């Protein structure tokens, strides 16, 4: 009967695919915890976060947007966050074609859309969503609903899969995933090609829900920030594609937030389709939150100079 600890674990890849490499590391954090922690998995983002919002999940590794959504919607804080096993600052987005296809870049995926199928992402992920929503899409004023024959919303290893396999033609995925397909399955990754490439995303932050007890949150601060001491250890890191995990806070969503904000306020702008006083209306509130959000921007790096 000793305690639960319910981690979820966000569905970049299957499940079965996710186990492999977080059951070790849950069952090392059970034993050095004296918690038995069980995997939370869910078919989407959303199941991990509205788990986390009646909490079902109590921690719970996130991508940047997620976590943004956890803390706003779910009760979540940020305590920790990942480090790239390369020693990389962050990760990237990308947009992939077969490596047969003609298209070759970003101008030819928008030159011919009407006769493309695209794959977007979760609408939960950063790579997979927010990223190019916002430097392929919105700044470009193409609209994915609109422009393409087709449109999904699939988990970036179903996008890699799909157009591996010629059901769609350009997906969003990322740097990370191309890594665990390029292992798990390197016939697939042999069939991709990488035609757009974002700028730098942060590590992924840890997330807890702020209601779980102290001793919970004392006893996984202590177990993520001394985790990587010896060599089984360091094994468990390496196969999550980490190097460490570091201390870290809500703050490390700051800039996120200010890509969200980017992307509403130029979806908004672009958007024909509303009245003259409907987008004032809109663009007025969205610049506010902007403001707001900057100025404490602004403090933090002002109180990092003096
Ligand atoms: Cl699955």
């Amino acid at each position: 009967d000793q305690p639960v600890i319910n981690f979820g674990i966000i569905s970049t890849e299957s499940s079965q695919n996710l186990k492999s490499i977080w059951e070790p590391f849950l069952k090392d954090m059970s034993q050095q915890t004296g918690y038995q922690v069980k995997a939370f998995f869910a078919p989407d983002y959303a199941g991990i976060i509205q788990g986390m919002r009646f909490d079902k999940v109590d921690i719970a590794w996130y991508g940047n947007k997620a976590a943004m959504e956890a803390v706003d919607r779910a009760h979540g804080e940020i305590f920790a966050q990942t480090v790239a096993a390369s020693g990389a600052p962050g990760y990237w987005s990308l947009l992939i074609a077969n490596k047969d296809s003609k298209i070759d870049s970003l101008e030819d995926m928008l030159a011919n859309a009407k006769s493309l199928t695209f794959g977007n992402g979760d609408p939960n992920s950063t790579s997979g969503y927010l990223v190019p929503g916002y430097y392929v899409f919105a700044k470009n004023n193409v609209d994915p609903v609109k422009a393409f024959k087709r449109t999904l919303n699939s988990s970036h290893e179903v996008n890699a899969l799909a157009v591996a396999n010629k059901q769609v033609d350009v997906a969003t995925f990322n740097t990370e995933g191309m890594e665990r397909l390029e292992l798990t399955q390197p016939e697939k990754a042999r069939q991709l090609k990488v035609i757009w490439k974002s700028p730098l995303i942060p590590g992924d932050p840890l997330v807890w829900r702020n209601n779980l007890s102290d001793e919970q949150k004392n006893k996984l601060r202590d177990f993520f920030f001394k985790y990587g001491a010896n060599a089984e250890q360091k094994k468990v890191l390496a196969d999550l594609q980490w190097s460490k995990f570091q201390a870290s806070d809500d703050d490390q969503l700051l800039p996120i937030r200010q890509l969200e904000l980017f992307k509403q306020r130029t979806d908004v702008a672009n958007n024909a389709n509303l009245g003259a006083e409907e987008k004032a209306a809109k663009l007025k509130a969205l610049d506010e939150e902007l403001a707001k959000l900057e100025k404490r921007m602004a403090e933090r790096e002002q109180k990092t100079a003096a």
